[PDB]
């Protein structure tokens, strides 16, 4: 015997899928999977618009590239420039329809029934397609609502996966750059700030963390010397040697970041916080500013200072050229279980060629 | 028939893509757990790793209600993780009868399923009440809501995440922002209300709501720059002399360099308001001296909001300008420090931007 609710299960269970889901491309995939579906179609495609190329797109196979696809022309064109719905009976005995995937390919093409995509604004974004109905002969009248009702999700969720990316990645960008605002009065490159993070993102996934931590110290780590706004000039910008009472100084950044991130509340701020006060701590105990040991460092400033170590050595400084592969790999395996976390050298010594190739891709 | 269920459920879930608030999800799950369960009420259980209770909302998005995470029904399958299906709540002796007892509802039939996250703990609870049959949930009631469960674990999970997101981005912004504080007095709160009268001001100018979110975190940046600005300045104890008043200004560059180049548009739009602040509308502003409309939208709002949060600010022997001194103020600037139909809006809305310099302290 059959299953009354079995389709409305099927949908449950993509949604829950689709909403766990942070990439465009498996949306799609998911999206399309769906409507065959719950259609009961042979084939689906989304195809997208694209401001700069001025053209629709799509991705035909699972995990391979964009295919062009011209607004003017055909079906889908049809329906993304008018906006309205097209529904045909019998795919041949139509003009608009390209008979050249069908040439090459043993697939006969027969219904098609094609939607727009609006965003909140109304604007036709796209437009959502199937293909052979199976179960019928035609798409009907229930068929268009259905896929009307399918294309809102569509866009709702295309358009949310759109806009968790723009705020990650403006995220990101801020912490950049205003990480970064010491520039004026310290040689540090943007690049040496992205980097450290990009490190001890290595180190926190192959240290198996969750993937919300590494996700954090890609993102905290970097903010790691905001406290040298806090430094007299004086102090920061003298080259060469810093006598005792200007070293004693210019250590204190330390605190000074702890100072400048430890009022926040988020997860984030917690750990830059942590990060600023402990990177120059050493697992020995010797390094500053309070001289901790061992596991009385975090974690997250434990891979940090390697970190940070790693990006300093493999730069030109005053005096001393860039370390290559071979002796950086020499130095840690030298302060291993001394400046370093034993544990987090290892897992830095397994991964040193990704830490390079970071570094040659990243000038 | 029976598509109508799939295409309430796409409707729901079109409204549930789409929704920021945590509130209106858990509203929006509920609502649609009762249509397609078709049962009278419904609510969802989230568990207070802080308070150790579990907590729901009411329709109107009222004030969040405490709920005693170990005895009760939800509390049942809150802590052990198994399903409870009651066929009469009042033969129960686990129900609690006062919710009927105050609204003059009658609970008849309860289902209640616990709610998992991926790592696989029981985060809360998902309760259908009174099957619209008055009749039993069967069991394939209760495998419709082990599917709709996860569906809510999901969404909710999805919407607690983009909230974190939210708020450390805020974070952030402010706490670095204010990055400034060993060698300038600017307060923290100062950087945040500049953002906030930014916003309202924003809204009532006409702006998409996004660009209203981006002001109220752009402008809070303003001031960036002076980090770049050498102490033998920022630090000189007197006055400044005019080649010291020079180097200041430059802030303003200070900052355009600092946050440009930056792909996104929140940074695109700081870096605006950082060279831009300075400028009159005009045109007898610094660094460039733009006039009237060179000056970007973004940057005449953080002028008005800027100014508008020193004049309300205690100094000593300056006591902070009230409401009507504050009026005559803008409207003898406008349309020379100000854009005039800007300032209009400000002055409309000027309860507002007192409301925020007061609770903000
Ligand atoms: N064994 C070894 N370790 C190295 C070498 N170069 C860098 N490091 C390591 O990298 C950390 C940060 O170095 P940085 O990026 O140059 O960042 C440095 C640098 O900007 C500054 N600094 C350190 N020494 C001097 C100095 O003599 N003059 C000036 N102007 N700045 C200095 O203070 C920051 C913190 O330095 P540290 O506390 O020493 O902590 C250092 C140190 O452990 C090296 O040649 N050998
Ligand atoms: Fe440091
Ligand atoms: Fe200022
Ligand atoms: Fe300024
Ligand atoms: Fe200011």
């Amino acid at each position: 015997y059959q299953d009354p609710e079995r389709k409305l299960k099927i949908l449950l269970d993509y949604s829950s899928k689709i909403a766990n889901e942070k990439d465009l491309r498996n949306v799609l995939l998911f999206l399309t999977d769906l409507a065959k579906e719950i259609m009961e179609a042979d084939r689906a495609s989304i195809f997208l618009y694209d401001d700069q190329k001025k053209t629709l797109w799509t991705i035909v196979a699972h995990g391979v590239d964009r295919i062009e696809i011209d607004a003017d022309k055909g079906i889908a064109g049809y329906v993304f420039r008018t906006g309205e719905i097209l529904n045909i009976p019998d795919a041949y005995k139509d003009p608009r329809f390209d008979r050249d995937i069908d040439k090459r390919t043993g697939y006969r093409t027969r219904t098609i029934l094609a939607v727009p995509l609006f965003d909140r604004k109304q604007n036709i974004i796209g437009v959502f397609q199937v293909i052979n109905k199976l179960t019928n002969s035609v798409f009907t009248e229930e068929d268009i609502e259905l896929l009307r009702h399918i294309s809102l999700y569509a866009s709702s969720t295309i358009e949310n996966a759109i806009l968790y990316e723009k705020l990650k990645k403006a995220h990101e960008d801020v912490i950049y750059r205003l990480s970064h605002a010491t520039k004026f009065k310290d040689p540090e490159t943007q690049n040496h700030i992205i980097r450290v993070g990009l490190y001890a993102e290595i180190l926190a996934r192959e240290a198996g963390l969750d993937e919300e931590d590494v996700e954090l110290v890609k993102l905290a780590a970097p903010m790691h010397d905001i406290g040298k706004v806090g430094i007299p000039d004086r102090v920061l910008l003298k080259p060469g040697k810093l006598n005792d009472e200007e070293w004693e100084i210019m250590k204190k950044h330390t605190i000074y970041g702890y100072e400048i991130l430890k009022g926040g509340d988020s997860r984030l701020l917690q750990i830059a916080a942590d990060i600023a006060i402990e990177h120059h701590e050493r697992w020995d105990g010797t390094g500053y500013p309070f001289g901790k040991k061992g596991e009385e460092i975090s974690i997250y400033g434990r891979m940090t200072s390697i970190s940070d170590v790693f990006d300093a050595l493999t730069s030109d400084r005053p005096y001393k050229k860039a370390w290559d592969m071979d002796r950086t790999v020499r130095f840690f395996k030298e302060q291993k279980g001394k400046h370093f976390d034993p544990f987090l050298t290892d897992i830095f010594l397994k991964n040193i060629d990704q830490m390079f190739s970071i570094k040659r891709e990243l000038r």
